[PDB]
C-alpha cells in the first residue's frame, strides 16, 4: 500500500580511507533479474553487495552505499540520488532501479511517470559519455569498447598512459565533438551539461586508490575493472576524504563550452541555448527539474503526493548547499 520515506543519511562517522573490496563485499556475477545501468559507481557497488545485488534500492541505501564504498561526499550523494529518484524511481515504494524497468520497483506509477530507472534518457542520463554511447545509437547503458579505446588513446596521448585531469579536459571536448558530428538529436543542456563535467573527474577523485596522495591518476587496468566488469581493483581503498567533483572547473576551462544541442535533426549544427543552466547559473537546474517533476506528476493526491513533497524537500536540502543557495519551490504545497 506504500512506504513512509526517511530523510537522507548524513555523512559517515568515519571519513578516512579503508579497504572496501573486503571479505563481506565480494564481487559476484549477475543472476537472472539483476539490474545494471549507465553508472559504473552504482554498478560496482551492486556487484560487490554494498547495494542490493539485484540493482534496485532505496534512496537511503544508495546514499549510504556511495559513502561506504567510495567516500562520495554526503551532499553530492543527496543531489544525485534524489534527482534520479524523483525522475526515474517509484515514490510510493521508495525504490529506484539503477538500470532499466523491472517489476522489482513494484506497482507502476500513474503515467506520464514511469519509474523506469536510470536508463531513461532525456532529463537525467544524456549524451557524450566516456564509456557509454548516445541513446540515438540504440544503447545508452552498456559498456562500449570503442569508446573505452578512445579513453585509452587519450590517456596515452595526454596522461602518460594514465587518466588524469589533463586527459579529462581533452576527452570531454572530443566526446562533445563526436556527438555533434554523428548524433542529430544531440543535446547538451540543463542537467546533462552539469553532470557531464563532474563525471569526467569522478574516476580521478573516487576510482584512484585513497592511499595515493600525490599525482592522482587512474590505470587502464583499474578503469576497465570498474567501467566494464563492475569490479573494484584488488585491495581497493576508498578516497581518504569525502569527495565528488573537484577539478570539474578546470575541465571546462581547458575547452570552454556553452549548453545547447544540434538543431533541426541535423549533424554539425550546434546551437547555443541561453536559458539552460550552467556553472554560474546552477539554480536553473533546480527550477528545470522541479518543472520536469510536475510534467511527470501533474495531479497527485495521496501517499504519492505526500512522498513527492518529502523527496522534493530532501533533494532541496542538498541542492541548497551544493548550488550556494536556491529558493525552495512548493509545487504541491506543504504536508
Ligand atoms: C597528466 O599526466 C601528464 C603526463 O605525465 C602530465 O604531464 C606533465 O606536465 C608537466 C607540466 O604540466 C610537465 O613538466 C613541465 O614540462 C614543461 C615543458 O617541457 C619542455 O620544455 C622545457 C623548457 O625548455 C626551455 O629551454 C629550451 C632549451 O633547452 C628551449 O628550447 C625552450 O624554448 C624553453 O625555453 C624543456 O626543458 C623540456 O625538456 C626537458 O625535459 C625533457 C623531459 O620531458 C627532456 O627530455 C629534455 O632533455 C629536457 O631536459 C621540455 O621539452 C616545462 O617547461 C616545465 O618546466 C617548468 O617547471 C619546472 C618544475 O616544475 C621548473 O624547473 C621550470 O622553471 C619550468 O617553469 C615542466 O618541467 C611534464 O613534462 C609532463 N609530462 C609529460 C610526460 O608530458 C600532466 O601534468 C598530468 N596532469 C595533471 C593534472 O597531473
Ligand atoms: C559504440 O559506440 C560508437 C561511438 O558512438 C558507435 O559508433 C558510431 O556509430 C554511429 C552510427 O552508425 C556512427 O555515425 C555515423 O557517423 C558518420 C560520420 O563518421 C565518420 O566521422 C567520425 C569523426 O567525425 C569518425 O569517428 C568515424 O569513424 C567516421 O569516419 C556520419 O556521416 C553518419 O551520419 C549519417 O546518419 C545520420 C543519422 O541518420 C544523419 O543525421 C547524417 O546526416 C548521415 O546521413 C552517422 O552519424 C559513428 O560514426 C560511430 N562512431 C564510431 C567512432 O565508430 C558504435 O556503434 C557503438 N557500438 C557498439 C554497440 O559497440
Ligand atoms: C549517488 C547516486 C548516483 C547516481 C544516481 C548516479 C547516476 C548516474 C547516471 C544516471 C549516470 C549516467 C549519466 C549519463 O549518461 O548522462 C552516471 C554516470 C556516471 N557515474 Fe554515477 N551516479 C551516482 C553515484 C556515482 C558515484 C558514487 C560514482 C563514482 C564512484 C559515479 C560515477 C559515475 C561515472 C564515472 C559516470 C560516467 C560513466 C561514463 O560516462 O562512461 N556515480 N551516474
Ligand atoms: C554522476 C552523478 C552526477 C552528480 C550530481 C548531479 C548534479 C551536479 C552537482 C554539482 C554541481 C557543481
Ligand atoms: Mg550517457
Amino acid at each position: 500500500q506504500g512506504v513512509d520515506p526517511p530523510p537522507p543519511p548524513g555523512p559517515p562517522s568515519f571519513t578516512g580511507t579503508k579497504l572496501v573490496n573486503d571479505a563481506d563485499h565480494p564481487w559476484q556475477p549477475l543472476r537472472e533479474g539483476d539490474i545494471r545501468g549507465p553508472c559504473p559507481g552504482l554498478n560496482t557497488l551492486a556487484s560487490h553487495g554494498y547495494l542490493p545485488r539485484d540493482g534496485v534500492a532505496t534512496p537511503a541505501q544508495i546514499i549510504t552505499a556511495t559513502q561506504e564504498g567510495f567516500n562520495f561526499e554526503n551532499n553530492a550523494a543527496i543531489v544525485a540520488t534524489y534527482l534520479g529518484h524523483l525522475l526515474n524511481g517509484n515514490l510510493v515504494t521508495d525504490l529506484l532501479s539503477i538500470g532499466g524497468a523491472t517489476p522489482k520497483t513494484g506497482p507502476p506509477p500513474p503515467p506520464p511517470a514511469h519509474a523506469g530507472g536510470l536508463n531513461v534518457h532525456g532529463t537525467f542520463e544524456g549524451d557524450a559519455g566516456m564509456t557509454r554511447a548516445d541513446e540515438f545509437f540504440g544503447d545508452n547503458h552498456s559498456f562500449n569498447q570503442t569508446l573505452f579505446d578512445k579513453f585509452v588513446d587519450f590517456s596515452n596521448r595526454y596522461g602518460g598512459g594514465f587518466y588524469n585531469l589533463t586527459v579529462a579536459g581533452e576527452l570531454r571536448y572530443s566526446r562533445i565533438q563526436d556527438s555533434i558530428a554523428t548524433n542529430p538529436e544531440f543535446q547538451f543542456k540543463n542537467v546533462r551539461f552539469i553532470t557531464a563535467y563532474g563525471e569526467t573527474v569522478f574516476p580521478i577523485n573516487l576510482f584512484v586508490d585513497g592511499r595515493v596522495t600525490t599525482d592522482r591518476k587512474l590505470s587502464m587496468e583499474d578503469a576497465a575493472s570498474i567501467f566494464r566488469d563492475m569490479r573494484f581493483p584488488d585491495d581497493f581503498h576508498r578516497s581518504a576524504v569525502p569527495a565528488s567533483n573537484e577539478g570539474a572547473d578546470q575541465v571546462l576551462a581547458a575547452h570552454p563550452w556553452v549548453p545547447g544541442g544540434n538543431a533541426d535533426n541535423q549533424v554539425n549544427n550546434y546551437v547555443e541555448d541561453p536559458d539552460s543552466a550552467d556553472f554560474t547559473h546552477l539554480c536553473r537546474l533546480y527550477e528545470f527539474v522541479v518543472g520536469s517533476v510536475q510534467e511527470l506528476y501533474p495531479n497527485p493526491t495521496g501517499i504519492l503526493r505526500r512522498n513527492l513533497i518529502k523527496n522534493l524537500h530532501y533533494w532541496w536540502t542538498g541542492v541548497n548547499v551544493a548550488f550556494g543557495g536556491c529558493d525552495e519551490l512548493f509545487p504541491y504545497g506543504q504536508l
